[PDB]
């Protein structure tokens, strides 16, 4: 599709089904992720592809995180069933350098932009998805599953697959 | 311009000159910024357009912030001359809601995405730019000029104008 048309009319999709992006479609999404702005070229991200048996392993981690977080019966099954809302999930970890000339927040911004860049690359190839987070991004069990050091941060669970403009209020002139 | 090719080949440009995007070109850039992901639709951003005489006002604000930060002569003059590296600057402020169900970091993330989306909208229309920050985003004088409350944050100075002028293996893991 047209670049300007996507940038002006980008919409997410939460109801996702097969097929997911695979092969060069998935490779293009990951290429878009690593092309985001990056102060001093630190490349401060890791992209965890979750599909197939990885989806069930992700499900068991989210379930174990919701139990440790003190969820009720509703919350644990929702957490267990959360990964099954898409054929593909990409988890983006901000892999940050501490006490760097670049503050941590700028490196986190780069990782967050990678999430939107990947969702846009999904839409451009005829797919879609939704950037999700929730309280489980802070779960100690989920973080250790994604190899989060203290300075690292889970910025998004990007669900992906096949789905089923007046800026005046925000603009000021300096 | 093809959407996927822009996303895969995106590059910034620091050498920027007139013309700046104006009219519907500028409006299209601002439309892209307001279309970013936004948890619970808080719209937590403000876009400050800096052009013309505004560039001089931005120059004086940055110079004031450099003085108050203890910069030397070189750093103060560099701050004063910083806005004149492009015909257009859009400063993005994360306008955050505290003690909301949506954590502040998710709202700040939305405002940062707005910078990149606007930069891509510049590229799509034949312009380009560079997302900049530096220590002066934390300056008390600079923050006040951009009406920052304590919970607000300057996430970028997006310089824009007419430019003059991938292997994901190490970062991808399979869960
Ligand atoms: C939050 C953020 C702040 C940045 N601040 C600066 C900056 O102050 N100065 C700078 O040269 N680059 C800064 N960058 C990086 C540039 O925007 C740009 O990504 C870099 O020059 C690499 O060029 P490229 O985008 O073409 O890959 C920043 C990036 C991010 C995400
Ligand atoms: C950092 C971040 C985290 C988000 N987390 C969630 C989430 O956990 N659940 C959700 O429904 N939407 C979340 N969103 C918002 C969605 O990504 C999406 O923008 C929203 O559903 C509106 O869809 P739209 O992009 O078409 O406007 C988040 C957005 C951001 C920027």
């Amino acid at each position: 599709m047209d670049a300007l048309e996507l940038l002006v009319n980008r919409r997410s999709a939460s109801r996702l089904a097969e097929p997911a992006p695979v092969g060069e479609q998935l490779q293009n999404i990951l290429r878009a992720g690593m092309r985001v702005p990056d102060h001093k070229s630190l490349q401060p991200w890791r992209f965890f592809v979750i599909e197939g048996e990885g989806r069930d392993r992700f499900s068991a981690v989210l379930e174990q995180g919701a139990v440790a977080a003190g969820g009720d019966e509703k919350a644990i099954e929702k957490a267990r069933n959360a990964p099954f809302r898409a054929p593909l999930i990409i988890t983006v970890v901000a892999k940050c350098e501490e006490n760097h000339k670049v503050p941590v927040w700028e490196q986190e911004m780069s990782a967050g932009c990678a999430v939107m860049a990947m969702q846009m690359a999904a839409i451009a190839q005829g797919f879609n998805g939704i950037w999700r987070s929730g309280a489980l991004t802070e779960s100690a069990i989920v973080r250790e599953a994604f190899e989060c050091r203290p300075q690292d941060k889970i910025v998004g669970f990007l669900y992906l697959g096949t789905p089923q403009p007046d800026p005046t209020p925000f603009v000021r002139y300096f």
